[PDB]
C-alpha cells in the first residue's frame, strides 16, 4: 500500500464515501474513530475493539507523553507495539488538552509551557510515538470568541501549521511513512474560515480537519458553520471534524461533507450506563430495565446483544463491576461502527438522504 | 450425563485425579474455582473465563440474594442465564458473608437475622439462583476459638446440616438435578473434627468440605490440621478445601487429599498489580517492570502473554486503566488453572511428589 491515497467511490449531495489507503492498513469513509486515552481504548482489548469493525483509532498525544512517556514508548517499539493495536493511529497534537487538563500554562508564540510544547515538539512527540497522521499542532480557540481574538488565535494557528508541515517534511521516515493533517481555525466566523483554509491549501497537508467546533455551541450553529466552511477545503482531501459527536451530528455532519469523526461519546458515557440504540439512547441504570431480557437493541449484531440482557447489564452498571462497563463500551462502539456502516452504503445506492431522513425519524421518536 | 458421579482415575499418596461429572458438564479435579461476586468473575466475560480451562466458577449467594435478589434472577431464568455461564456453578450458602458484611447481625439456633437466613432459606436462595452444587448452611467458627466455643459452633453447624439436607431432599427438582455438599467444622481439634465428620457422614452427602481453615491460622497449622482432618471423610467423594489459596497452599492441600479449591486471590491481587508466575509473584507496579518487554510469565500459555509486554501491563494497572485490571485477571486465572492442570498430570503419571518439590524450588528461589 501507499503512505497515503484518499479515493472517492461515490456521492451523494455533499456526501461522499470511499477509502484512505496507508501502510498499516485501509480506512473506510466517512469513519469513526474509536479514542484510546493512554494508550488503550477504555475497557476493551485491541481485538474487540476491531471486532466491532473499527478501521482506525484516534491516540491522545498529552496523555502518553506524560505517562509513560514519548521517548520511552519509541524505546520500548512505538504504540503500535506497545498497545497491540497495529492498524492505522491518528494522533492528535496534544495542544487542546494542554489547556484543559494543565496547570500554570504559559502561552507564547513558541509554543505552550505547562505544569513545553511546540509546534516542532508535538511533531517529534507524534513521530516517536510511531503515529500514521499527524495532527498539526494549533491553539484551539475558545467559544464564544469575539472576532478580534478568534482572528488572532486562527493567524497564529496558521503559522504554527506551517512550522508543523516544515518539522514533519524535515524528518525523512515520518515524511516517508506517515501523513499529516492542517486543521481550520477561525470560531463561528465565515471571513476567518475562508482565510485559514486558503492558508492550509497553500502550505499543503494530506486532510484537512475542521477545528472549534465541538465546543458548545449547539448543533444547529455547528451546522451553520459546517454549511460554509468543508466548501472551503480542497474536495480531494479527507474532511475531518474533530470531535464530533453523537449519532444525529454525525449523520448531518456527513450530509454537509465530513469523512471522519472521533469522540468519547460512546466510550466514556456507556462506562456511565448510556447505550445507544436505534430508538435512541437509553439509561441502562434506570429501574424499568431491571427484568427486561431483551439486548441493549433488538438489531444490533455485536457479541453483547447476540449474549447478554439488559437486566443484567443494569445490575452490572448499578453494582460498578468491571464487566459492565466491558460490555456497554463494546456495544456503543459496535453501534457507532454499525451507523457508519449504514451510512456508507446508503451513500454507496445513492440513497442518503432517505437514510438520514429515516434515522432521525426513528431515532428521536 | 448423571446428576452427580465423582470418579477418580489415579492416586498418588493421598492426592487424587479424576472427574464430577454433573448435567451441565464434567469437571477435571483437582479443580480451582474462580469466584463470581454478583454474578460476575470481576473483569472477565463468561468465554474469557472458559478460556482459561475453568470448569466451574462459584457464585457468592450473599450479595446475590440482596442485588439483584434471588426470586428477581429466577424469574429471568436463573444465574447460568442471567450471567452467559452454562457449565456448573457451586454455590456458597451465604452464611460466612453475612457475618463478615452486614451490620445488626442477630445469631439463633433458628438462623441468622441481619440488616434472616436459615438453612431452609439457602437451600432455597441456592435453588432458585440454579445451582449445580449446593452448600449446606453452616455456622463458621472465628480463629483461634476455645474448645468449648468451637464445639458448640461445631454442633449446631451439624444440626443445621440435617437441617440442609432435608430441605434439599423436599424440592424434587433441586434434589433430582443439583448435589449438595457438607462442611466439616470443629476449628483446630481433632476431636471436634472427627465427630463432625462422622456426624456428616451419618447424614450422606455428595460431597465434603473442609470449613473453617480460611481464617488466618498460617500454612503450617492449616497443613497440620489438613493431615488428620482429610482421612476422616468419606474417600470416595470429592474434598474442596473452601477459600485456599495461594498456589503453594493448593500444592500442599492436594498432597493431603484436597480435591476441589476456590479464592479471591487471582481475581482481587490481579486487579491490585499482583501477578502469578512460576517464578513466584510479582507486582506489576513496580518502577522494575517500566521498560519490560517480557510477558508476565515466559512460559505462560495465556493470551495475554501470546501478546502484551509488562510493562504496558505496568502502564494501565499505575494510570487505574481498565484494561490493567482485565488483563492481569485473565492472566492470573489461567496461571491458577495450569497449576491444576500440571497438578492432575502429574498424578496421572505417578511423579506429583517430584512435581511439588520442583514447583517449590522454583516458586520461592
Ligand atoms: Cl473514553
Ligand atoms: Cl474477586
Ligand atoms: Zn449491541
Ligand atoms: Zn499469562
Amino acid at each position: 500500500r501507499p503512505r497515503f491515497s484518499f479515493s472517492i467511490a461515490a456521492r451523494e449531495g455533499k456526501a461522499r464515501t470511499g477509502t484512505i489507503e496507508m501502510k498499516r492498513g485501509v480506512i473506510r469513509t466517512p469513519a469513526f474513530m474509536p479514542v484510546g486515552t493512554a494508550a488503550t481504548v477504555k475497557a476493551l482489548k485491541p481485538e474487540t475493539v476491531r471486532a466491532t469493525g473499527a478501521d482506525i483509532i484516534l491516540g491522545n498525544t498529552y496523555h502518553l507523553m506524560l505517562r509513560p512517556g514519548a521517548e520511552r514508548i519509541a524505546k520500548l517499539g512505538g504504540l503500535h507495539s506497545f498497545m497491540g493495536w497495529d492498524r492505522p493511529i491518528l494522533t492528535d497534537s496534544g495542544g487542546y488538552q494542554v489547556m484543559s487538563l494543565s496547570s500554570l500554562t504559559k502561552q507564547s508564540e513558541e509554543g505552550v509551557t505547562f505544569k513545553m510544547l511546540s509546534p516542532e515538539r508535538s511533531i517529534e512527540i507524534q513521530h516517536l510515538l510511531g503515529s500514521d497522521i499527524v495532527m498539526a499542532f494549533d491553539e484551539c480557540t475558545p467559544y464564544p470568541a469575539t472576532p478580534s481574538r478568534a482572528a488572532s488565535s486562527m493567524e497564529r494557528s496558521m503559522r504554527w501549521a506551517k512550522r508543523s508541515r516544515d518539522a514533519f517534511d524535515s524528518r525523512k521516515e515520518q515524511a516517508e511513512n506517515a501523513a499529516l493533517f492542517g486543521i481550520q481555525q477561525g470560531s463561528v466566523f465565515e471571513n476567518l474560515r475562508q482565510q485559514s483554509a486558503d492558508a492550509l491549501a497553500e502550505i499543503g497537508f494530506d486532510g484537512y480537519a475542521v477545528g472549534g467546533l465541538a465546543v458548545g455551541e449547539g448543533q444547529d450553529e455547528m451546522f451553520r458553520v459546517l454549511d460554509f466552511s468543508v466548501p472551503m477545503l480542497p474536495d480531494d482531501k479527507p474532511h475531518y471534524l474533530m470531535g464530533v459527536g453523537k449519532p444525529d451530528d454525525i449523520v448531518g455532519a456527513v450530509e454537509r461533507g465530513i469523512d471522519m469523526f472521533d469522540c468519547v461519546l460512546p466510550t466514556r458515557s456507556g462506562r456511565n450506563g448510556q447505550a445507544f440504540t436505534w430508538d435512541g439512547p437509553i439509561n441502562i441504570r434506570n429501574a424499568r430495565f431491571s427484568e427486561d431480557l431483551k439486548p441493549l437493541d433488538s438489531e444490533c449484531h455485536c457479541a453483547v446483544c447476540q449474549k447478554f440482557s439488559r437486566a443484567y447489564i443494569h445490575h452490572l452498571i448499578r453494582a460498578g463491576e468491571i464487566l459492565g462497563a466491558m460490555l456497554m463500551t463494546e456495544h456503543n462502539i459496535a453501534f457507532y461502527q454499525q451507523l457508519m456502516q449504514k451510512i456508507r452504503d446508503s451513500i454507496s445506492e445513492g440513497r442518503f438522504s432517505q437514510f438520514a431522513q429515516d434515522f432521525r425519524a426513528r431515532y428521536f421518536a
